[PDB]
């Protein structure tokens, strides 16, 4: 690769172990915000829009029952999420602001993107043209690059967690399975549609599942549906380890070809993780219009624009029932996430 690339990698690897190995925490507290809005809500937490009292700037706040993820057996991957979040810094990662836990949650502080998720656009208009997928693909593309070389799996890319910004390009949010890995890893998690077949057969596994689950993503803008779709899991599955897949005829001949290398079930031929790397997919000819430094410099003008009347609007983001933030008089569950 160009040595401007190779020494960029570099730089950024550099200030990510030295977050990695020292990392913040405590940096605010409950009180110093005021609840706005829940934008969605989970089996362990929800994410609240919020106001900082002094600055006025808004948040959207991640808040974890910790007694919640104790039972859903998610005590690493919270501290993944925490740890890697307030370590990494690239263009379209949405910034952790401030960290801290109290007697019954965890909180992340994060930026908040009032353009609202990639997939209510997405279902909103269909599917995207092949240019406008293109767009936010080669955005994944870049992320994945960096991601990888920290060493780091992303393993839940969806339309849910990528949010669109003022300018129209991506933030990717919710870290809740990302790993720093050397090397192979097991655990079962993501989401179905996007499940490379090497975590559906259990085995263990590493960053080309990342670019498995591009494959699905590209497919499912340029389509408007995934490429594996069924009612229940265990028939997705089934046809997620198949090796075949349709593809409309709308799809140009270029995108079919590299959909074909990104969703080949045989790990070892899948496109990022041979031995050129991301370059296969960054030559491939269907982004031969892609200026990637351009892009990374968010140069190009986006596609679309969400509509949204200020940084406090939540008009792209869905209603919820309002539940208490509550916190107890007792500490619960201490001694597990002492890092955080
Ligand atoms: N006022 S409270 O229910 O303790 C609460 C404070 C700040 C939030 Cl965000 S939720
Ligand atoms: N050429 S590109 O940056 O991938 C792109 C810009 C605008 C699109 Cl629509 S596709």
């Amino acid at each position: 690769e160009q040595e401007s690339v190779k020494e960029f990698l570099a730089k950024a690897k550099e200030e990510f172990l030295k977050k990695w190995e020292s990392p913040s925490q405590n940096t605010a507290q409950l009180d110093h915000f005021d609840r706005i809005k829940t934008l969605g809500t989970g089996s362990f937490g929800r994410v609240m829009l919020v106001k900082h009292k002094e600055t006025g700037n808004h948040y959207a706040m991640k808040i974890l029952d910790k007694q919640k993820v104790v039972k859903l057996k998610q005590i690493e991957h919270t501290l993944n999420e925490k740890r890697i979040l307030q370590a990494v810094n690239f263009p379209f990662l949405v910034k952790l602001e401030f960290s801290f836990k109290d007697n019954s949650n965890l909180y992340m502080v994060m930026e908040y993107v009032p353009g609202g998720e990639m997939f209510s656009h997405l279902r909103r208009i269909g599917r995207f043209s092949e240019p406008h997928a293109r767009f936010y693909a080669a955005q994944i593309v870049l992320t994945f690059e960096y991601l990888h070389s920290l060493d780091l799996i992303y393993r839940d890319l969806k339309p849910e967690n990528l949010l669109i910004d003022q300018q129209g390009y991506i933030q990717v949010t919710d870290f809740g399975f990302a790993k720093r890995v050397k090397g192979r890893t097991w655990t079962l998690c993501g989401t179905p549609e996007y499940l490379a077949p090497e975590i559906i057969l259990s085995k263990g596994y590493n960053k080309a599942v990342d670019w498995w689950a591009l494959g699905v993503l590209i497919y499912e803008m340029a389509a408007g549906y995934p490429p594996f779709f069924a009612d229940q899991p265990i028939q997705i599955y089934e046809k997620i380890v198949s090796g075949k897949v349709r593809f409309p005829s709308h799809f140009s001949s270029d995108l079919k070809d590299l959909l074909r290398n990104l969703l080949q079930v045989d790990l070892t031929k899948r496109f990022g993780n041979l031995k050129n790397g991301v370059n296969d997919i960054k030559n491939h000819k269907w982004f031969a219009t892609t200026d990637w430094i351009a892009i990374y410099q968010r140069k190009v003008e986006a596609p679309f624009i969400p509509k949204f009347k200020g940084p406090g609007d939540t008009s792209n983001f869905d209603d919820y029932e309002e539940e208490e933030i509550r916190v107890s008089i007792n500490e619960k569950c201490g001694k597990e996430f002492t890092e955080f």
